[PDB]
C-alpha cells in the first residue's frame, strides 16, 4: 500500500483509540463501568456484533478481503454509535468526536480500496445502564479491531 496510506491510517486509528479511552475512562470513573471483561454476556444479550477480520488473520491475509472486512467493521461500528444516541449528556461530546474520527477513518479505508478497484441490524439499547454498558463495550471491541487490521495493514508493505 502507499506509505502515505499506511502514515495516514496510523494518524487516524490513534485517534479513535484516544477517543475511545477518554470514553472509557469517564464511564468508569463515573459508573464503576471499568472493567469490559465483564460486561461480555451482557453484550452478548443486548445484541452487539463483534466484527470478523478474518483475511486480515496470517492463515487467511489476502489484501482485498483484509481491506473489505476492515471497512464493512468500520462501517457496523458507525451505527453501533449512531445507536448509543450519545449515551448520556455528560457523554454525547466525547461520542460525537469519536464517531466523527471513526467515519474519518472509514472513508479513507473506502478511498484507497478505490484507488485499487478492490471496492465494495442495529442493537436497541433503551436504558441509559443499557447505553453506558453498550458504550464501554464497543469502545473497547473499536479499540482491538483497530489494533488487529494494523499490524495486517503495516505487513501489507
Amino acid at each position: 500500500l502507499p506509505q502515505s496510506f499506511l502514515l495516514k491510517c496510523l494518524e487516524q486509528m490513534r485517534k479513535v483509540q484516544a477517543d475511545g479511552t477518554a470514553l472509557q475512562e469517564t464511564l468508569c470513573a463515573t459508573h464503576q463501568l471499568c472493567h469490559p471483561e465483564e460486561l461480555v454476556l451482557l453484550g452478548h444479550a443486548l445484541g452487539i456484533p463483534q466484527p470478523p477480520l478474518s483475511s486480515c488473520s496470517s492463515q487467511a491475509l489476502q489484501l482485498m478481503g483484509c481491506l473489505r472486512q476492515l471497512h464493512s467493521g468500520l462501517f457496523l461500528y458507525q451505527g453501533l454509535l449512531q445507536a448509543l444516541a450519545g449515551i448520556s449528556p455528560e457523554l454525547a461530546p466525547t461520542l460525537d468526536t469519536l464517531q466523527l474520527d471513526t467515519t474519518d477513518f472509514a472513508i479513507n479505508i473506502w478511498q484507497q480500496m478505490e484507488d485499487l478497484g478492490m471496492a465494495p441490524t442495529m442493537p436497541a439499547f433503551t436504558s441509559a445502564f443499557q447505553r453506558r454498558a453498550g458504550g464501554v463495550l464497543v469502545a473497547s471491541n473499536l479499540q482491538s479491531f483497530l489494533e488487529l487490521a494494523y499490524r495486517a495493514l503495516r505487513h501489507f508493505a
